């Protein structure tokens, strides 16, 4: 049988992303739009900084900017927490510790508003070096592939994960961003709590040659595996 959650993702779904951020008192907002195709694990999104110049590097926000679009192959259907929580949705929280620098704390609600899948985020960053790799914009505009290990969090009726993102620094070195994550359903309904598994990610960042606002174009693929 097909679940309500699964059914909401059988075709291409429009996405809206909204973020209000404050990093060391540098306040900013970002809007994003695009589409997700969960059958292929495929996200196509464009983000705009609506407040002017983004005060942090775009790559540092990629993980923050909708895992309900992951491709869960048929044999893993009973392990797809993210879709099972829909349409009421889930809260996705992270702390992201930038090694030798500050940290982001993010809280997002991911849910449907009509036919649009919305990721609404608040981000708070503190303890950054005003001249470091983040506030000093020393990170390359690119992105590495990663596997993320997902575990059930039974107590919380959700999932958790921790994983390392390594951002390439302009001098050939790497800026580690250690991610700690917890997701919990918004509604009171049942969800699917998964066996341990992983998600394989690839992300490509580009620019729209006709766009004059500070922005990022993201093509991201995410597939579940045992």
């Amino acid at each position: 049988m097909v679940s309500k959650g699964e059914e909401l993702f059988t075709g291409v779904v429009p996405i809206l992303v909204e973020l209000d951020g404050d990093v060391n008192g540098h306040k900013f907002s970002v809007s994003g739009e695009g589409e997700g195709d969960a059958t292929y694990g495929k996200l196509t999104l464009k983000f705009i900084c609506t407040t002017g110049k983004l005060p942090v590097p775009w790559p540092t926000l990629v993980t923050t900017f909708v895992t309900c679009f992951a491709r869960y192959p048929d044999h893993m259907r009973q392990h797809d927490f993210f879709k099972s929580a829909m349409p009421e949705g889930y809260v996705q929280e992270r702390t992201i510790f930038f090694k030798d620098d500050g940290n982001y704390k993010t809280r997002a609600e991911v849910k449907f508003e009509g036919d649009t899948l919305v990721n609404r985020i608040e981000l708070k960053g503190i303890d950054f070096k005003e001249d470091g790799n983040i506030l000093g914009h020393k990170l390359e505009y690119n992105y590495n592939s990663h596997n993320v290990y997902i575990m059930a969090d039974k107590q919380k009726n959700g999932i958790k994960a921790n994983f390392k993102i390594r951002h390439n620094i302009e001098d050939g070195s790497v800026q580690l961003a250690d991610h700690y994550q917890q997701n919990t359903p918004i509604g009171d309904g049942p969800v699917l709590l998964p066996d341990n598994h992983y998600l394989s990610y690839q992300s490509a960042l580009s620019k729209d040659p006709n766009e004059k606002r500070d922005h990022m174009v993201l093509l991201e693929f995410v597939t579940a595996a045992g």
